[PDB]
């Protein structure tokens, strides 16, 4: 058995939408990671002889957590052996009323401002900022659609609206975000429009941060654009410098700015992020009164992908065989091996094959996994 | 006979309104009586600035009340220091942070909070960061004008409503009825003394749980840090929502390991819903805390790094010593407080390249006689101690 079509880790769908997922498996000829293959629940799903496992659209009192939120798997088997797919996490989510808000921001004139689209934490996984717009409907910008980093206004990849060098005119404007539910097509304007409240500098203020926390963390994807916020106010208007700690030490290096890594006012943007961009960053903000610093721990995740070589061999008893698991991704918390669908007793890319009997023949699988996703590779040993 | 020593050091921090002005004392003794010199942030000695800065014969530094137009950063926002010297030597006081604040209006706001039914909710009083260290929450007020948090200096933790020591309004076990209410916070400026209600009113927007939801925190950040002072009541928020309603357990990491111990709740250490309150904090309460939140569907965890400060203080052992030429002299800097970022040394007002608590002069020469000082500093604060070396 082998699949060139395998289900995705995350399956998310509405109560109205429903979903389909197919596992194709090939060879010359579902289950649960809870260990069992269970049949069909009436009207909450079905298996068809066409291999699709289908969750139909359902009224939400018919929501059952043990069906609708669970890990599923796909087992393909034949004469010679069997193999398991990667973990498939099904999440059904009932279409529900939600609102987003833009709260006011309070800034000292001359400083950069950051407007935020406030979204309920419990819908925040399926609801993302599309655009920001004026009182009269004119756009400050549309997220993710092309760019520029030098403008008065910038809609950050993370969805916040960034405003360079605030001035009285900026306080005459209202700011309203448009948001999109990614399970449905639904777009909605925020229930409220935010305003900038600008304080005229009188005396001098050392840099102050929006909160008292000196550390935060954030997660990011490879090939995407990651934003590190540094939110600081001061008069005279401070300058911001970003640094990155050498992994494993307490010392630092200036972040090198170029056409990839960009600084907008105080904010750092890492474009086309790579796993190597992970680390602890230090934002340092200074003016003639004083200075302050804040740390951000960045993790850049990479998709888990695994393939085994040598994939297909012929070995009799007394001789060697070998399988190395070749895998890419970030992070990697665990590495597990599985023989014909049965988890074995050692975790390592290097496994020990010495004296074979044909009890040891089947199809072999190498599993790579982290908190979010898993990746699987299937090999074969013929005798 | 004797080198200078401070009878009264100026305090670490002087914050004052332009309408108040301020006075700062520096009094040092000695035989002969010492001369007093004040110095500013850049190290230069300072005299009178008519209308703005004055020093009297007793060494007192005075800032008269002044008009906003007359504000000067090189005068009014500064780290000063008192220097006392006689023929025997010089000592420098601890840092004196002088900050004048020109009276200026500000707004506080209460934003809405979105919560799943049955979960706890936390309403925050949003105070702009640039006024934030002058402005404290006093009470909360609802739409009918009822006051929350205005009685006692400690609040009962077993009620529906709790105003937390850090100023937020905590509400247990929200239900749809709690959505018909709106609240304002009342803030007080600790210099001007003015109090005002927040310019906006917040309310709980309550979502009726339909399906199941794993725990989700208000922020995607898995780590934050917090400062608090010894003997105060420190609050560690864990703001997470789930359906079914989740359980929350607090842990503390074991210093120098991967592992963690459960937090012990007692009369001093309280848990209100998901929120941990450490009363009468001590330095030992410092560390990395973990909040873990679970329900049927899933679980999540978030870290909080807590530092419990204690005031810095120092003395040198011995306060005085007499040493023959050629012989070793030793000074030991004894200090307390928390945290301690740096220990540094001084001799007669000049900085020495010694970072360690014991300072040993292997063989003393004539020029070694004079005053010695160790300084202990962290980000917020400093302390100093002085000692005298005499020759045999
Ligand atoms: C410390 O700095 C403060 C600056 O904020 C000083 O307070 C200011 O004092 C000046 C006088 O030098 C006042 O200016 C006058 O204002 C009135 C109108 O007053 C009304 O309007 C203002 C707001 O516009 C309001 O603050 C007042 O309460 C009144 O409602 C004019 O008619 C005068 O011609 C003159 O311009 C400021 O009003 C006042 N500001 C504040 C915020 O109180 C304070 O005097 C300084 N302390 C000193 C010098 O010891
Ligand atoms: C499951 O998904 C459906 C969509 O297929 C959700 O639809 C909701 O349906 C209810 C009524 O069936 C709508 O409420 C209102 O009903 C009154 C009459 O009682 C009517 O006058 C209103 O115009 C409105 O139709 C509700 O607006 C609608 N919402 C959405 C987002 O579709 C349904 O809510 C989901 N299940 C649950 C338990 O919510
Ligand atoms: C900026 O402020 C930091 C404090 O966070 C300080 O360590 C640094 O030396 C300051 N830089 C300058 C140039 O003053
Ligand atoms: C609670 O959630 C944490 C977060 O990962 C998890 O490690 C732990 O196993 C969960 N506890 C239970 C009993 O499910
Ligand atoms: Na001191
Ligand atoms: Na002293």
């Amino acid at each position: 058995p082998v699949f060139l079509k395998e289900p995705t880790n995350r399956i998310d769908f509405s109560n109205s939408t429903g979903a389909e997922i197919e596992c194709k498996a090939s060879g010359n000829p579902w289950i649960r990671s809870d260990g069992t293959a269970v049949g069909d629940v009436p009207g909450l799903r079905q298996i068809s002889s066409d291999g699709k496992l289908v969750f139909p659209p359902f009224r939400a009192e018919d929501y059952r957590q043990e069906v609708h939120a669970q890990v599923y798997a796909c087992l393909a088997r034949n004469q010679f052996g069997s193999i398991i797919s990667r973990d498939v996490h099904v999440r059904a989510v009932v279409q529900q009323f939600y609102e987003s808000e833009v709260n006011n921001e309070y800034v000292i004139r001359g400083n950069a401002a950051v407007l935020k689209c406030s979204i309920p934490s419990f819908v925040a996984d399926f609801v993302q900022v599309v655009s920001w717009q004026d009182e009269e409907g004119q756009l400050y910008g549309s997220l993710g659609d092309q760019q520029g980093t030098d403008g008065k206004y910038l809609v950050l990849p993370s969805g916040e609206l960034h405003i360079r060098e605030v001035g009285p005119e900026d306080g005459y404007k209202s700011y309203q975000c448009r948001t999109k539910h990614r399970l449905t097509g639904e777009t909605r304007l925020s229930a409220t429009k935010g305003r900038l409240v600008i304080t005229e500098p009188v005396g001098s203020k050392a840099p102050t941060f929006a909160t008292a926390s000196k550390i935060s963390s954030l997660l990011g994807s490879s090939s995407s654009d990651i934003v590190l916020l540094c939110q600081a106010q001061a008069f005279p208007v401070p300058y911001t410098r970003w640094y990155k700690f050498i992994e494993g030490t307490t010392r630092k290096q200036a972040v090198v700015l170029n056409d990839r890594v960009k600084q907008v006012s105080g904010t750092l943007i890492i474009k086309d992020a790579v796993v190597e961009d992970s680390g602890k960053y230090l934002c340092v903000v200074n003016n003639s009164v004083g200075g302050e610093s804040v740390e951000t721990v960045l993790t850049v995740t990479a998709p888990l992908s695994a393939k085994i070589d040598p994939p297909t061999q012929t070995v009799d008893f007394g001789r060697p065989a070998v399988f190395t698991c070749q895998y890419t991704g970030n992070p990697i918390k665990t590495v597990s091996w599985m023989k014909d669908g049965k988890a074995i007793g050692h975790s390592e890319p290097v496994l020990r094959i010495e004296s074979v009997k044909k009890e040891d023949k089947g199809m072999y699988q190498c599993f790579v996994r982290n908190d979010q996703e898993s990746a699987e590779a299937s090999a074969e040993l013929k005798l």
